[PDB]
């Protein structure tokens, strides 16, 4: 079930070390759990797992230099625009702040919640913990080198630079 | 006591379908055998496979939007400037002037050349004939793979953005 939510977290992360040298954050797998459940909210910030959940490999050419994904179709924005009620990853704007606490959602309790709030919040570790939630159930060194050719190969189709554009 | 030679031709055309998303070509293969030949001589444009022979993994910081390396360390220039006494590859600048011709070199005949012309002529499908010789060796495939590994673990260490600087 969670087969669709996972997958993007493993596949953002290779990508993104690919592109940036370094793999995804807290709050940004905390961002693909969140359009995991509201699938027409808009995802303002931190975003790139959303973007992997809600685009495929397709969020490959829309990501900026920032890691954050910039696809409207998705309802994925980098910043707030006028009129984006959507939840904001990191940041103040939009109409849902969602940033990190002691008492905050783990990824089990968050799946579990029934409302979306003024103010959501995700427990420090969100990564970790998700990390071994996926590790009881795959193999997940054989899903990443999966990963790392087939973004690899969507790269190389029309080459680094081309995708940058 | 080619091999290195041929382990570049077949490194810079899976490192050049990464970044511009199409092979080398002849005149890049030929410019390889040249700096095999020539451990000095200066190589002016089109030397995407001779930067691999002097450079290794190392190339892929030094790469121009073009595809031609600029390295001076390595006596390897995008475009010839003054005072510069080297072949060109498909230019006219430098000393001497590399070109395709229906007579010119082969891939055993131009390793076997021992002169060095004001200017050299490469056969049409040099390429293909460079290719035919290294596909008698090995399993190309075998290679192309490892070096999409190596290539792949470069460029992700650094970041594809710090690469392109
Ligand atoms: N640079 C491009 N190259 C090829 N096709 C494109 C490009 N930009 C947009 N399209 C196509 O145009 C249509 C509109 O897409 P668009 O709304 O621009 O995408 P996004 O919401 O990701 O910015 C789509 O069918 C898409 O496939
Ligand atoms: N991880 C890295 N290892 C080695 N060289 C790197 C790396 N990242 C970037 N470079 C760059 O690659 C180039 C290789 O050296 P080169 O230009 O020949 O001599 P110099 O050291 O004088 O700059 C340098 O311009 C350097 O800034
Ligand atoms: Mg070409």
């Amino acid at each position: 079930m969670f087969e669709k939510l996972y997958s993007a977290i493993i596949y953002s992360d290779e990508f993104k070390k690919i592109l940036l040298g370094r793999g995804v954050d807290d709050l940004e797998i905390a961002s693909a759990y969140i359009a995991f459940l509201y699938e027409d909210l808009p995802i303002i910030g931190k975003n790139l797992c959303a973007a992997f959940l809600r685009m495929g490999l397709d969020a490959v050419y829309n990501v900026m230099p920032s890691g954050k994904v910039y696809s409207p179709r998705h309802k994925l924005y980098p910043i707030s625009r006028y009129g984006i009620d959507g939840v904001c990853i990191n940041c103040d704007g939009g109409k849902i702040i969602l940033r990190i606490s002691n008492k905050g959602y783990d990824p089990e309790d968050l799946l579990e919640s029934k409302g979306l709030e003024s103010r959501i919040f995700v427990s420090k570790n969100f990564k970790k913990k998700s990390m071994e939630i996926i590790e009881k159930i795959w193999d997940v060194n054989k899903i990443r080198l999966i990963a790392r050719k087939e973004i690899l190969e969507r790269i190389s189709a029309g080459g680094i630079l081309h995708m940058i554009r």
